[PDB]
C-alpha cells in the first residue's frame, strides 16, 4: 500500500464520483468481496487484448451492406480521398476491398494507418472496408471519404498500473421484528416478505400499533417456508405500510458466499416519494433522516446452501399457444402447471424459456434443484441463434436465480461489439434486477468494456450517470466501474479525466446561469455577460486543452467560442455552447454544438433516444430507412445533462412563430415554404422534400409505439435539409402523433385528398410498423425494461402493457397494416385542434 496507490484511489473516486472504500452503508462485505471478485475478469481481459488493435479501437459490422446503401455504390468501385500534409488524391476501391489491400497497393503508385479526418477513428483491422461503420456513415449522408496518412497511435499508451450444514433444517423460517425507529415524524404495521424475482413466496406481518418515533414489537414472525427450501438469491423484503406503504428495505436472505444471513441487524430503509428501486440489496445511507428497521434472524451455526453438482395433440396445441405469446401477457397456473410438467418438451423451444422458467416454483429446493437438472442439458437453447429480445427477457426483475440469468449472458456473448453498443445501456440498466453485485452480467460489460474503447467509453457514462443520482444502485455501479478503470489504460484514464474536468466546471456555470432568473423567462441582457464573462473565466487556465464529446468519443473538441455561446429562451436556461474541433485536420471550421441543461432528468431522453437507435437498425435488417435524429444525450447529475446539438435545425412552432406569430392562426403552407426558401437549388427543394416524408413517417410511428406522440409543437424540430425529428422526452384531447396541416401540406393534401407523396407516406409508415411488430417481443421487453429503470413513477401493469396495444399483439398481421393508417386518419380529422389545444394549455396557462 505505497503512498503512491493510496492516491490513486483518491483519484478513481473522482472518475467514479463515489468512493467504493466508504463501509459506512453497508452492514456485510459483499461490495468488497465484489471488487475483490472483479480483479480477475478484468486482469484477464487486459492481458489479453491486442494492444496494437485496442488502441485504435477499429469500428467494424459484419451485417450486410443495407438495400438503399449496397444498391448505391458506383457498380462495384467507390472512393476514399486520401489526405497528408496538404496534397490530397481520389482512389478507384471496389467495396469487397480492405484497409490492408489500399494504402499498400496505394503506396506503390505515388507501415502507415489510415485515420479519419477530425476524427479518432483509424480505418485498420482485416476486414471488408464496406464492413467499416464510418464509410457506412459516409455513403448514407452521401459524402466523401477523407483519411489523413499518419501513423499508428503508440499502443504503450494503453498502459494499466501496477496491479457447517446445508439442507439439513427443516425448520420454518422465522424473523424478530424488534422495531421500528424514525427520528423526526395513524397507524402502523411492518410487513416482511420472503420474495425471489418479484416473485412473492411467504408472508407475514405485525400486530398493528400506534405510529410514533419509535415502535417496538419484539414479536417474532413464523413463515410457513422452510430454511432447506431458500433458493440461492431469495430476498427479505422488509415494508411499513401506515393506517399504504411507506418505508421499504431488503435483505438477501442467503449471501454472496451462499451462507444463511443471521444476526442483527439495522438496516435503513428508503421512503415511497413496481420499479427496480424496490428490488435494491442497498440500504439507506441517510441514517440521519431516514426510517430504521431493527430485526433479528434466528441463532444457529453455519447452515450453507451447497453449490448443486410425447403428449395429447391437444395438449401440443395448448402448449404452442403458451409459447407464441407475447411477454407481457401473464400465465395462470393451469399454464404454469402445465409447463412445468411439460419441461423437457418446453426445452425445444428457446421460446418458451421465459414462461418456462416462471413456472417454476423457487420455494420449492426440489423442485429447484430439478431446474437446474434441465440447465444442465440445452443443445436447443445453446445452439440456436442469438435472439436479444429473448436474451433481455432472462435478464429482468423476473428471474433472480443467477442460473437462469447466466444462460441469457452466455447469449450475449457472441454478439459483436457493434451489437454490444445498441444494448449497452439497458443492459447496464440490467443489472438493476441483479440479485447479487457480482454477477455474470457484471462481468460480460467489464470485459467487452476492456475490450473496447467505445463500448468502453459508453460503459463509463452509463455508469456514472447512476452513480451519480442513484442512491439506490451507486455503490454496486460505483463498484463495477472501478473494475472498468483499472484495465481501460492511462491513456483513457486521461481522457475520462479531462472530460469530467470540463462537464464539473460546465455545470457550475450551468447551474449559476439557472439562479439569476425566476419566472421571468426572459434572458436578460446583464445575463448574457453574466455567461459570456465566467466562460472566458475557464477558457484561462481551467477548461483542459480539448475534451473529448461524450456522446461522441470521435469527436475531439478544443477551445471554446464564447461568442457563440448563449442561455436558451427556456424556462429552465439551458446553456447553448459551441466549440472548435480540436483536430487541425477536419476539413471544415463547422463547430460542435453541445447543450447544458437542469430541471429535466436526461436519463429518460437517453433511453428513449437509445431505443431510436434501436429502431433504426431493426429496419436496416427490412431494408428501410426512416432518417430518425437521435442526437447524443449524455446524463451526468441529478436533473443535469448534456445534449448534442444538429445543425441548421429550427422548431417546427417557431417556423409558425414567423409566417403566423404569437397566436393559434397555423397555416398550412408555412413549413413547405421554409424548405423551398431555405434550400436554394431547386433541386435540393426535391430532396428536402423526401427526407421529411421518410423522417416523419420514421418518427410518427416509433412515437406512437412508445406512446409519446402526442405532444406540443414546440417538442419536435426540422433541418434546412428536411430532416424532422422530436426533443426534449423529458376528459381532454389526445392524438396518436403529430401530423399537422403543414406536414401534410408538403406530402401534397392540403384538403383532404391524396398524392404521389401522401401515399408514400404511408406506404412507409406501415412498411415501418409491420417491421417493428416483426421484433413485438424485443420492444415489449425493452420498453418494459425501460420504464421500471428509468422512470420514476411506480410504473404499473397497466403503463407497461400500452407497448401491447401500441403494437397490436394477437390482431393478425392485415388487421395491422390497417390499424396504422386509421391512426394516421384520426389527425387528418384533427387538424389542428390537438395542437391548437397544447397552445392554450402552454402558451395561455389552461
Ligand atoms: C431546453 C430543451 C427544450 C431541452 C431538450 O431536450 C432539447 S433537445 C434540443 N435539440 C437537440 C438537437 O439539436 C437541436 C436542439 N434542444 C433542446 C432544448
Amino acid at each position: 500500500m505505497s503512498e503512491e496507490s493510496q492516491a490513486f484511489q483518491r483519484q478513481l473516486t473522482a472518475l467514479i464520483g463515489y468512493d467504493v472504500t466508504d463501509v459506512s452503508n453497508v452492514h456485510d462485505d459483499e461490495l468488497e468481496f465484489t471488487r475483490r471478485g472483479l480483479v480477475t475478469p478484468r486482469m484477464a481481459e487486459v492481458a489479453s487484448r491486442d494492444p496494437k488493435l485496442y488502441a485504435m479501437h477499429p469500428w467494424v459490422t459484419s451485417k450486410p451492406l443495407p438495400e438503399y446503401l449496397w444498391k448505391k455504390i458506383a457498380n462495384n468501385c467507390i472512393f476514399i480521398v486520401i489526405h497528408r500534409s496538404t496534397t490530397s488524391q481520389t482512389i478507384k476501391v471496389s467495396p469487397d476491398d480492405t484497409p490492408g489491400a489500399i494504402l499498400q497497393s496505394f503506396f506503390t503508385k505515388m507501415d502507415f494507418v489510415l485515420r479519419v479526418c477530425g476524427r479518432d477513428e483509424y480505418l485498420v483491422g482485416e476486414t471488408p472496408i464496406k464492413n467499416f461503420q464510418w464509410v457506412r456513415h459516409c455513403l448514407k449522408n452521401g459524402e466523401e471519404i477523407h483519411v489523413v496518412l499518419d501513423t499508428p497511435p503508440d499502443p504503450a499508451l494503453d498502459e494499466v498500473r501496477k496491479e457447517v450444514s446445508l439442507w439439513d433444517c427443516d425448520r420454518k423460517f422465522r424473523v424478530k421484528i424488534r422495531g421500528i425507529d424514525i427520528p423526526v415524524l395513524l397507524t402502523v404495521f411492518v410487513e416482511a416478505n420472503i420474495q425471489h424475482g418479484q416473485q412473492v413466496l411467504c408472508q407475514r406481518r405485525t400486530s398493528p400499533k400506534p405510529f410514533t418515533e419509535e415502535v417496538l414489537w419484539n414479536v417474532w414472525l413464523e413463515f410457513s417456508i422452510k430454511i432447506k427450501d431458500l433458493p440461492k438469491g431469495a430476498l427479505l423484503n422488509l415494508q411499513i405500510y401506515c393506517g399504504r406503504l411507506l418505508y421499504y428495505v431488503n435483505l438477501l436472505l442467503i449471501d454472496h458466499r451462499f451462507l444463511l444471513r443471521r444476526g442483527e441487524y439495522v438496516l435503513h430503509m428508503w421512503q415511497i416519494s413496481f420499479n427496480a428501486d424496490k428490488l435494491t440489496s442497498a440500504t439507506n445511507p441517510d441514517k440521519e433522516n431516514s426510517m430504521s428497521i431493527s430485526i433479528l434472524l434466528d441463532n444457529y451455526c453455519h447452515p450453507i446452501a451447497l453449490p448443486k453438482h410425447e403428449m395429447p395433440n391437444q395438449l401440443r396445441k395448448q402448449l404452442e399457444a403458451i409459447i407464441a405469446t407475447d411477454p407481457l401477457n401473464p400465465l395462470t397456473a393451469e399454464d404454469k402447471e402445465l409447463l412445468w410438467h411439460f419441461r423437457y418438451e418446453s426445452l425445444k423451444h428457446p421460446k418458451a424459456y421465459p414462461k418456462l422458467f416462471s413456472s417454476v416454483k423457487w420455494g420449492q429446493q426440489e423442485i429447484v434443484a430439478k431446474t437446474y437438472q434441465l440447465l444442465a442439458r440445452r443443445e436447443v437453447w445453446d445452439q440456436s441463434a442469438l435472439d436479444v429480445g429473448l436474451t433481455m427477457q432472462l435478464l429482468d426483475c423476473n428471474f433472480s436465480d443467477e442460473n437462469v440469468r447466466a444462460i441469457a449472458v452466455q447469449k450475449l456473448e457472441s454478439l459483436e461489439d457493434d451489437d454490444v453498443l445498441h444494448y449497452l445501456l439497458q443492459l447496464v440498466q440490467a443489472v438493476k434486477f441483479e440479485p447479487y453485485h457480482d454477477s455474470a452480467l457484471a462481468r460480460f460489460l467489464l470485459k467487452r468494456g476492456l475490450r473496447n474503447k467505445r463500448i468502453g467509453h459508453f460503459l463509463f457514462w452509463f455508469l456514472r450517470s447512476e452513480i451519480a443520482q442513484s442512491r439506490h444502485y451507486q455503490q454496486r455501479f460505483a463498484v463495477i466501474l472501478e473494475a472498468y478503470l483499472r484495465g481501460c489504460g492511462t491513456a483513457m484514464l486521461h481522457d475520462f479525466t479531462q472530460q469530467v474536468q470540463v462537464i464539473e466546471m460546465l455545470q457550475k456555470v450551468t447551474l449559476d446561469i439557472k439562479s439569476l432568473s425566476a419566472e421571468k423567462y426572459d434572458v436578460s441582457s446583464q445575463v448574457i455577460s453574466q455567461l459570456k464573462q465566467k466562460l472566458e473565466n475557464l477558457q484561462n487556465s481551467q477548461l483542459p486543452e480539448s475534451f473529448r464529446v461524450p456522446y461522441d468519443p470521435g469527436l475531439k473538441a478544443g477551445a471554446l467560442a464564447i461568442e457563440k455561446c448563449k442561455v436558451m429562451a427556456s424556462k429552465k436556461k439551458p446553456l447553448w455552447l459551441e466549440f472548435k474541433c480540436a483536430d487541425p485536420t477536419a476539413l471544415s471550421n463547422e463547430t460542435i454544438g453541445i447543450i447544458f441543461k437542469h430541471g429535466d432528468d436526461l436519463r429518460q431522453d437517453m433511453l428513449i433516444l437509445q431505443i431510436l437507435r434501436i429502431m433504426e437498425s431493426i429496419w436496416e435488417t427490412e431494408s428501410l430507412d426512416l432518417c430518425l435524429l437521435p442526437y447524443g444525450c449524455i446524463s451526468t447529475g441529478d436533473k443535469i445533462g448534456m445534449i448534442e446539438i444538429v445543425k441548421d435545425a429550427t422548431t417546427i412552432a417557431k417556423i409558425q412563430q414567423s409566417t403566423v406569430g404569437n397566436t393559434g392562426a397555423f397555416k398550412d403552407e408555412v413549413l413547405n415554404h421554409w424548405l423551398k426558401e431555405k434550400s436554394p437549388t431547386e433541386e435540393k427543394f426535391q430532396a428536402a422534400v423526401e427526407r421529411f416524408v421518410y423522417s416523419c413517417a420514421g418518427y410518427c410511428v416509433a412515437t406512437f409505439v412508445l406512446g409519446i406522440g402526442d405532444r406540443h409543437n414546440d417538442n419536435i424540430m426540422i433541418t434546412e435539409t428536411g430532416n424532422l425529428f422530436h426533443i426534449d422526452f423529458g376528459n381532454k384531447e389526445r392524438v396518436p402523433f403529430v401530423l399537422t396541416p403543414d406536414f401534410l401540406f408538403v406530402m401534397g393534401t392540403s384538403g383532404k385528398k391524396t398524392s404521389p407523396h401522401f401515399q408514400k407516406f404511408q406506404d412507409i409508415c406501415v412498411k415501418a410498423y409491420l417491421a417493428l411488430r416483426h421484433h413485438t417481443n424485443l420492444l415489449i421487453i425493452l420498453f418494459s425494461m425501460m420504464l421500471m429503470t428509468g422512470m420514476p413513477q411506480l410504473t404499473s401493469k397497466e403503463d407497461i402493457e400500452y407497448i401491447r396495444d401500441a403494437l397490436t399483439v394477437g390482431k393478425n398481421e392485415e388487421d395491422a397494416k390497417k390499424y396504422f393508417l386509421d391512426q394516421i386518419e384520426v389527425c387528418r380529422d384533427k387538424g389542428w385542434t390537438v395542437q391548437f389545444n397544447w397552445f392554450l394549455h402552454l402558451v395561455l396557462g389552461i
